[PDB]
């Protein structure tokens, strides 16, 4: 019965990808504030942590899509993949605005980040209900 | 298969409570950034969404612990709600530090927030394994 656990094992991929992705972003925003108040060695560690969480969640998303090959999950998983990439792109945007110390640049891409994360939340619900079967 | 769907549901409540809880705090951090940049109206929407997401994640943790009753699961469940309480009030500290437009108080409670979340993440993993142990145990009849 690979049906029952490759499925439940797809939930570790999906959930940890999302948890790591939102922590990636949260660390950048925290880091930016840490840089504004002169906490620079601390902020550097939040930037490094955001980079590695982005790499580990991306790897999980790719493995999730590689394993959702039945016709039902197929399109939903690719839409997940494309929206996750959309979100990762915005968070790399947050990192670049932090390295440039630009409040305005941050405001530009933070809108993209919230919009993509709001969609990942609803996609998450559609994926756990589809996979619960 | 009655109890098995309940271990799946319990793992979903937990994973979604944490996701939304971290989203709640990220909204405060980026909303502070927007406010420093002069974007007070966007920041107001982030503040509101942060409260909404805290209310939802807090309802999911309360529901998780209500149905986490077996002894293998109760010890971790009460530590979760105690560690979640710590996170939710560090986030409330972030919101108040934003209220007072003060960088340095934000840094104090941000250390509390990351420290609570580190412990919360370990507690989540233990519950996920324990719930998946019960899951597999039921199928090993
Ligand atoms: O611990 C993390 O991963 C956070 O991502 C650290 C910090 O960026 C935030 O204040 C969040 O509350 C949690
Ligand atoms: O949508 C959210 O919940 C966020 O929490 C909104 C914004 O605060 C962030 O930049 C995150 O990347 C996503």
């Amino acid at each position: 019965i690979t049906e029952l656990d490759q499925t439940a094992h797809q939930s570790d991929r999906l959930n940890n990808a999302l948890l790591m992705a939102i922590r990636s972003s949260a660390n950048v925003s925290s880091g930016f504030i840490e840089q504004l108040g002169g906490h620079d060695e601390s902020a550097g560690k939040r930037m490094a942590l955001s980079v590695e969480l982005n790499n580990k969640s991306q790897a999980l998303v790719d493995e999730f899509v590689e394993n959702a090959r039945e016709p039902a999950l197929r399109g939903l998983a690719t839409e997940l993949q494309a929206t996750f990439a959309e979100y990762a792109k915005a968070v790399a945007g947050q990192r670049e605005a932090t390295r440039q110390r630009s409040l305005e640049q941050y405001f530009k891409v933070n809108s993209d980040a919230g919009n993509a994360m709001g969609r990942l939340q609803t996609l998450r619900q559609q994926l756990v209900t589809t996979l619960s079967e």
